[PDB]
C-alpha cells in the first residue's frame, strides 16, 4: 500500500469482479483460527482505503452480481465474517461513517446499542441481506446464521406489526369463500335432472359461484402435488392442510357428477359444507410461535397417507381393469363399472356385492383377501415406523430449526404481499442523526460489568 | 355423560330408559377400582400425557356428533317435496348405523346409488384415520425434546 | 449410537458386493489412485486438507 516506486490499489477488481474483501469471505472457514486474523485484516484494510481514501468507502464497491462483503457472506454460508461486519465498531475516528454498532446512552446498567438498517430491510432498493438468508442460500449454517444479534429482535419487529394483521384477513377470507357456498346450496332449483340452462340472471349470479368455490379447490389441489414432488402452523396447525384437502378432493368430485347427469350429487355437495363450518374451529387457537416437535410430523402425515390414498386408488382401479382383461368372450363395457362398485364394497365390508360370489370359489377368495389385510397392515406400520425413526436422534435440534426457519419463511411472504406504497408505512428502525444520519434501529441492553 | 343422557329419556316417554340407568351403574363400582393404588408422589412421564388424550378425545366426540348431525340435517335440506318432520329421526338413526357396521337400515338402500355411497363411504374412513393419527403424533411429538 | 453405526457399516458392505461383482478386466477401469512417482513410483491416492496453523 505504502511505497516508492509504485503503489498498490485497494479498489481494483478481478475477472470475477471481486476486491480484496471479497476473497477473505471466500476463504472464511468456520473454524477457530481462521475466524481470528480475518477479522484483523478486514478491520486493517478499510481504515488503510479511508485514511488514502476518503471520499469512498472499500465495502461500497459491488460484484458482477452486484453483492457487498456482507452480500456474499450469506451466500457461501460464512458466519465468523458475519457476525463482525455486523459488529462494526471503529475508534479510528476518521473511518467513522462507516461504523455499523454505535452507544447512543449508558444509564449504568442498561446500555443503548445501535445497529443500522442499512442493508438488512431494503424497503426500495433491489435485494436484501434477509431475502438471500432466506430465498438463496441453501447451506446449513442458515439456522444458525439467523440467530446472530439484530435479526433475531428485526424478525420480531415484523412480526408483531404484520402477524396480527395477516391472520386476520386469512380467517375473514375463509369465511368469505363459504357464504359463497352456502348460496349455491340453499338455492338449487333441484328438479332431478342436472345440469341447468343458465339463462335467468338471478340463476345467473349463484353461477358466479361455482367459479370462486370449484377454482379455489383446484389450486390449492394442483400446487400441493406439485409442492410434494418438488405446513406453516404458525397460523393454523398442519392437521387443517389435510383437512382442507379433503375438501378439496370432494369439490372438484361434487363437479363431475351433476355433469356426468346422475343426480345424487347433492348429497356430496351438502356434506363438504359441513366441514367447511367446521374447519374453522382450528382459527380458535390464536397465533402459535413455540416451536413443538409434532410440527415436522405433521409434513410427513400429510407426504405419506396422499402417497396412502394414491396406492390404494390406482391399486383398485388395475385390479379392477385387470379382471375385465380375463373375459375374453363379450366382455360387456358396463363391466368395469361393476367391478369397481363390486371391489370398493370387500374393503369396507359392506358385502352387498352384485357379481363376486364368494360361494364360487372359496378358497381363493380368502387367500386374496388375508393377503390384502397384510398388504393393508404393513402400509399402516410403514406411517409408525417413519414416525418412530424420526422422533430419537436429531429430532432435538432440527425442530427448533426449521421452526426458526419456517418463521422468518412465512413473514418475508407476507412482506412480498403489500405493494410498495404500503411497505414504507410499518417499517421498522428509526432516523437517528450520527456524525455529520441513516435509517438504524434501536436495541436495548442490561450490563452489571464494564465500570 | 350418561346419567343426563338418562335424565331426558324418561322425560320424553321412551320407558328404555332403564337400560342405560344400570349401564352406569356397572361402570360406577367398577370405577371404584382406581381406589386401590393409594397415593402416588413420584412422577412419571404419563401424567402430561393424559391431559392432552383427555383435551382431545373430547374434542374427538364433539367432531363427530357435530358431524353426524350436521349431515343428517344436511340432508333434510335437499327434500324440496314434503320433507316429513319424523325423517330427520330416521336419517340420523340410519346414519350412526354405518359406522358402527350394523347394517341394519331402513332408508339408504346402497343398491340404489352405489358408485356414490362407496366413495363417500371410503373418504369417511380416510377423515377418520388421519384424526386417530393426530392422536398418536400429538403424542409422539412430546415425549422427545422437553418432557425429560 | 447403532443407527449411524451399522448405516455406514451397509454403506462400506455392499459397495464391496458390487467390487466383486465385475470381473478382472472391468476392474482396472474404474480404479481409484494414481501412479505419483516418488523417490529413487507406487499407486497412491490424492487427499486434500485445510490449515491455517503450521507457520
Ligand atoms: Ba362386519
Amino acid at each position: 500500500t505504502e511505497n516508492a516506486h509504485k503503489k498498490a490499489d485497494i479498489r481494483r477488481q478481478d475477472s470475477r469482479g471481486n476486491t480484496v474483501l471479497h476473497a477473505l469471505v471466500a476463504i472464511a472457514d468456520n473454524t477457530r483460527e481462521n475466524t481470528k486474523f480475518v477479522t484483523k485484516v478486514y478491520d486493517l484494510l478499510v481504515i488503510k482505503c479511508v485514511k488514502l481514501y476518503p471520499d469512498s468507502s472499500l465495502e461500497a464497491i459491488f460484484n458482477n452480481d452486484s453483492m457487498s462483503p456482507l452480500m456474499m457472506a450469506a451466500k457461501l454460508g460464512k458466519i465468523g465474517i458475519f457476525q463482525h461486519i455486523i459488529r462494526l465498531e471503529i475508534k479510528d475516528e476518521e473511518a467513522r461513517h462507516l461504523s455499523r454498532k454505535f452507544r447512543d446512552w449508558a444509564y449504568g446498567p442498561v446500555y443503548s446499542s445501535l445497529y443500522d438498517l442499512s442493508m438488512l430491510d431494503t424497503c426500495g432498493e433491489e435485494v436484501s441481506v434477509l431475502e438471500i438468508l432466506v430465498y438463496n442460500s441453501k447451506v446449513e449454517n442458515r439456522h444458525e446464521m439467523l440467530a446472530v444479534e439484530p435479526i433475531n429482535e428485526l424478525l420480531r419487529d415484523k412480526w408483531q406489526k404484520f402477524g396480527a394483521v395477516s391472520f386476520y384477513i386469512s380467517v375473514v377470507s375463509y369465511l368469505i369463500a363459504m357464504i359463497i357456498f352456502t348460496l349455491i346450496a340453499y338455492y338449487r332449483p333441484m328438479d332431478g335432472t342436472p345440469p341447468y340452462p343458465y339463462r335467468t340472471t338471478m340463476d345467473y349470479m349463484r353461477l358466479a359461484g361455482e367459479i370462486v368455490t370449484l377454482l379455489t379447490g383446484v389450486v390449492f389441489f394442483i400446487t400441493n402435488i406439485k409442492d410434494l414432488f418438488m405446513v406453516n402452523s404458525l397460523f393454523i396447525d398442519g392437521s387443517f392442510q389435510l383437512l382442507y384437502f379433503i375438501y378439496s378432493v370432494l369439490v372438484i368430485i361434487t363437479a363431475v357428477l351433476y355433469l356426468v347427469g346422475i343426480e345424487s350429487y347433492l348429497a356430496v355437495m351438502v356434506f363438504a359444507l359441513v366441514l367447511g363450518w367446521m374447519n374453522a374451529l382450528y382459527f380458535t387457537r390464536g397465533l402459535k410461535l413455540t416451536g413443538t416437535y409434532s410440527i415436522m410430523l405433521q409434513k410427513i402425515l400429510f407426504k405419506d397417507l396422499f402417497r396412502f390414498l394414491l396406492v390404494y386408488l390406482l391399486f383398485m382401479i388395475g385390479y379392477a381393469s385387470a379382471l375385465v382383461s380375463l373375459l375374453n368372450p363379450c366382455r360387456d363395457s358396463s363391466t368395469f363399472s361393476k367391478f369397481l362398485l363390486d371391489l370398493f364394497k370387500l374393503t369396507i365390508g359392506m358385502g352387498d356385492l352384485e357379481m363376486i360370489n364368494s360361494a364360487k370359489y372359496p378358497a381363493v377368495f380368502i387367500i386374496l383377501l388375508v393377503t390384502y389385510i397384510i398388504l393393508t397392515f404393513v402400509l399402516l406400520l410403514n406411517m409408525l415406523i417413519a414416525l418412530m425413526g424420526e422422533t430419537v436422534g436429531q429430532v432435538s435440534k432440527e425442530s427448533k430449526q426449521i421452526w426458526k426457519l419456517q418463521w422468518a419463511t412465512t413473514i418475508l411472504d407476507i412482506e412480498r404481499s403489500f405493494p410498495v406504497c404500503m411497505r414504507k408505512a410499518f417499517r421498522s428502525g428509526e432516523m437517528v442523526t450520527v456524525g455529520k444520519r441513516r435509517w438504524c434501529f434501536r436495541v436495548d441492553e442490561v450490563n452489571w460489568s464494564h465500570w
